[PDB]
């Protein structure tokens, strides 16, 4: 038994007014994102010197193609992950050297696509030792569902 | 297309020498997790006075039973999310009248007790509301999966 299941097991025993099904899925969701983000993912951003947000601001960057240029809303609409400070990041990358700010354009400098072109290729690999306790099928069946759920919100 | 699939698009046309197929249940479990806490679950807990984090707290000692009062060990690991800053949510709850420092154990005030035993009905509800997109075998589906992702880490 999971976290998870532990609390609603101590819920039905707590309050049987509730149905606690719910808490199952949903504290998953949330300890599986955190989890595989903070021992997993961001350690390996950490390595290329990137912190949690950075990679994805550099990743839509990279993948808009050249000049690797985008406007900061279109840079928000294009990300991975709809996470917020998007000012402060562009900040941080800037005095870090990897984007500049150009004409209003947020744009990879020559260092910055050295890094993301880098780190992409460690990432994607991380990920799929992230994922290798599922099989393709599980893979693909757990895409559909959380497409699913995403819609649904 | 979701943010996910189009950025994957956008990695196979731009770095054909990836495979990236991983980004996407990676990219929806994260967003999805984001999502649903900034958009749903929060809001909620803030109708409470209750910030993101706190409302665990409170969860996991009414749920411990009688006389609701845990070691701040024990609150980490009855926890549903393994979330960090317990010090500070704790001395917050502590200014909010909800828990008292005992001997030493963190226990619910009668405020805190009440306050609690309101919110998780509420909480539930919004919950089933979150998951309604998704039928009951596909959310046991889903927790099945998570699970399974979960003890891969
Ligand atoms: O293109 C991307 N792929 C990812 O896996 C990712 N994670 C955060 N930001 C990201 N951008
Ligand atoms: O018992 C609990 N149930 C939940 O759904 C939850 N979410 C955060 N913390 C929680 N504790």
């Amino acid at each position: 038994m999971d976290r998870a299941a532990h609390a609603v097991e101590q819920w039905r025993s707590e309050r049987p007014d509730l149905d606690p099904s719910s808490m199952i899925v949903l504290g998953r969701l949330q300890e599986a994102a955190l989890v595989i983000a903070r021992d997993r993912l961001n350690p390996l951003f950490a390595r290329y010197g990137l912190q949690p947000g950075e990679f994805d601001v550099l990743a839509t960057l990279r993948r808009s193609g050249a000049p690797y240029a985008l406007t900061p809303t279109a840079l928000y609409d294009a990300a991975m992950i709809s996470s917020g400070s998007m000012t402060n990041r562009i900040d941080r990358l800037e005095k870090a050297g990897w984007v500049e700010r150009r004409a209003t354009l947020v744009a990879l400098t020559s260092a910055g696509r050295a890094l993301i072109d880098d780190a992409v290729v460690a990432h994607v690999d991380n990920q799929r030792r992230v994922l290798s306790a599922l099989s393709a099928a599980e893979q693909r069946q757990l895409a559909k569902l959380l497409d699913k759920l995403l819609q649904g919100q």
